[PDB]
């Protein structure tokens, strides 16, 4: 009946995962207002009269909703392709978060614009201690904001540059990465850009993955038809960039092997001065993968590294994560796969307060959209991005 | 804290009086989809990706929401400037309604496009038995719809044309118009288009006002500021005629001129300033001091004649400056069938003979489409109708 219909649609609006939830529909009207309030378009009677009604309530609404002015910015802890990351303190609650800003301009211009949906879903609804939790997602006219839990231990790029990593440490950080990727794979997602920059460390020095712009949802077969600095990117993913090309979750396990090599060796296995150099070496990995004479690595460590860095058809982890996690290398008298994250981490950070950012390096140093004549609708891609947990 | 804000905003979305209630925000999404889904606009990647996402969910919502296909059209019972009015039966409930279609194309074309807000607000939130009530307001691509209560008795244009009205009946219906107009004034609204076309009679033959397109919201004093003259030529007050030519300040008195014109029509059988051209009618209305006169062959009583000349005078001396009180205590109204407090619970003059719930014998038959052009740029023809949807 009509009563049954209104019950059904009210379910579609209260659903926080729905595209027509109240935050999306409020995003829709706010995106419509921002996209229309220009003097050139206001010559149109339909557009000017529409703004006359809603201009008042839209300014009110935007005041009540969560915004950047609510958060005191303590420091900038990272920079990235489409923006930056800030250490922030929410003023009303005094709680410390890490807030990621992604530029709407840069996303629209350089033309990626769909990566942030999966990132937002994964961080909100992953519900895994291997993935950084998102608390709030919101936006203004220039930026998207993602308010995440603050990983105060820094990343593994910092850990490797400040410590010469022994093999017992390498077992730990590799095992945690394996578990973290298994978490993502189990959500039906291929990471396809795993690397120490995206591997953060929590309060107790335990790993959580932190960037998911590259993530993509798998098929029934498990494959994913569809960019970057190629250091950690597998051969098949590299070949795939040339036109079409299928690949699966094994591409992430290549990256793990690259990551294992780096920790024990100190350089990436396919390092070169140019991108074409690195690309070229990654394709000729059968001949170009080699260990230095003066880099004391064990038989099992070398065996695992060689297991991962091979063709996809015989790589470690086609048959499953099992054979990876029962490789001899991981045998130890400290932790087990079922209890690793509650055991003592190799490196616990010594921090003084809730805003201690000492394990992050310092960051040093504008343009936005042009005023349009016609309707371009730049805000339309960002409708339904707002999320309040 | 943030808790105080998210409760304040939640107050705004749940309220059906609010412009940002959920019904309106759905219209915001729906209108955007309609206004972008065209081949040339999909050449924009921003537009085409947005419509690739939402079109499916927007298609499911459109089927769930109330629509015209829910109703059986029994017979078309009226026509007006911006659309028609149909007699409908809701399929799921079998309940009879009169629903008014209003063409979005013609409203944008002839440019008015905001009269319907106060029409909707009155019917939705009047709660007076002098005003036809709106159960459901909705829309689609072409029409705004308003599902009202069916008034099977017909309008007063039909009553005066069928029956030859005596003054005992005219006391009654004029009284009901005054109480109806007083109600509308008591909501801060000048009707400024009172006439027998817009007076409908219910199951029992008691009046209800039933078109509010010309209606406008008053000031803190009671006056209104309007540049354009409005209303049907025959019943337009000289002050509203004179408002066309520049600055026009005037209060609720303009309605009583029309009640004046209305009473003259009932007893005399023709409208007081009739002319074969509209140009002549405006010339007669402006010269009402000399032009207003009765035929000799006419049996209108002195108290009847005293009331009409009381109404059809300049606003400075018109019966209505000192409120509704002075209208009610005129000797024409004084009788022993009804009091003012109980008039609508007394025996009406013309109780209709109604066989069935779809009896449209009081209304007459009707006899005899164009649409928007496919735009190249963003034009936004659905933006004036965002927030029109309403469910009781
Ligand atoms: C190169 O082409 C690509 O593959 C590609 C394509 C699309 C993309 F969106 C991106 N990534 C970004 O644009 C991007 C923008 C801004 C910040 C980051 C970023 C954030 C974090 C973080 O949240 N840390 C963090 C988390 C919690 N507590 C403290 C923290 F410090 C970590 C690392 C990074 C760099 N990965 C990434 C990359
Ligand atoms: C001349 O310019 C204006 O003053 C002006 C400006 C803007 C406007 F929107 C309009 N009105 C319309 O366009 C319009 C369109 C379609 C139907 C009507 C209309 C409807 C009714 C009705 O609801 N009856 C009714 C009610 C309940 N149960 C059964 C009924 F039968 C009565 C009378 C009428 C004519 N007034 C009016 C007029």
């Amino acid at each position: 009946a009509g009563a049954s219909r209104q019950r059904k649609l009210e379910a579609l609006i209260r659903d926080p995962r729905s595209p027509i939830n109240v935050e999306s529909l409020l995003d829709g009207l706010n995106s419509l207002v921002l996209d229309l309030d220009f003097p050139a378009l206001r010559k149109n009677k339909n557009i000017d009269n529409f703004l006359n009604r809603y201009e008042k309530i839209v300014k009110k609404i935007r005041g009540l909703q969560m915004k950047a002015e609510d958060y005191d910015v303590v420091k900038v802890i990272g920079r990235g392709a489409f923006g930056e990351v800030q250490l922030v303190r929410h003023k009303a609650s005094q709680k410390v978060y890490a807030m990621k800003l992604l530029s709407k301009f840069e996303m629209i211009k350089r033309s990626d614009s769909a990566f942030f949906w999966e990132e937002r879903d994964i961080m909100a609804f992953a519900n895994s201690p291997w993935v950084v939790q998102l608390f709030y997602a919101f936006q203004d006219d220039r930026y998207l904001y993602m308010v995440m839990e603050y990983m105060p231990g820094g990343d593994l790029v910092n850990l490797m540059s400040n410590y010469d990593v022994p093999e017992k440490w390498a077992k730990f950080y590799t095992a945690e990465v394996v578990l973290a990727l298994d978490a993502i794979h189990s959500m039906g997602l291929i990471h396809r850009d795993v690397k120490p920059d995206n591997m953060l460390l929590d309060k107790h020095g335990h790993l959580k993955l932190a960037d998911f712009g590259t993530c993509m949802k798998m098929d029934e077969t498990g494959m994913v038809h569809c960019v970057g600095t190629p250091d950690y990117i597998s051969p098949e993913v590299l070949k795939s960039q040339g036109g079409d090309g299928f690949y699966g979750r094994e591409c992430d396990w290549w990256s793990v092997g690259v990551f294992l090599y780096e920790m024990l060796v100190g350089d990436t296995p396919f390092y070169a001065d140019s991108l074409v150099g690195t690309y070229s070496k990654i394709m000729d990995h059968k001949n170009s993968l080699c260990f230095p004479e003066d880099a004391e690595i064990s038989k099992h460590a070398k065996n695992l590294i060689c297991a991962f860095l091979t063709d996809r058809e015989v790589r470690l982890g086609r048959n499953g994560v099992e054979e990876i996690r029962q490789h001899p290398f991981f045998k130890n008298d400290q932790w087990h796969w079922d209890n690793i994250r509650e055991t003592a981490a190799p490196v616990v950070p010594e921090l003084s307060s809730d805003i201690d950012s000492s394990n992050f390096d310092d960051i040093e140093d504008v343009e936005t959209f042009p005023i349009p004549k016609a309707f371009v609708g730049n805000q339309l891609p960002f409708i339904g991005f707002t999320y309040y947990r």
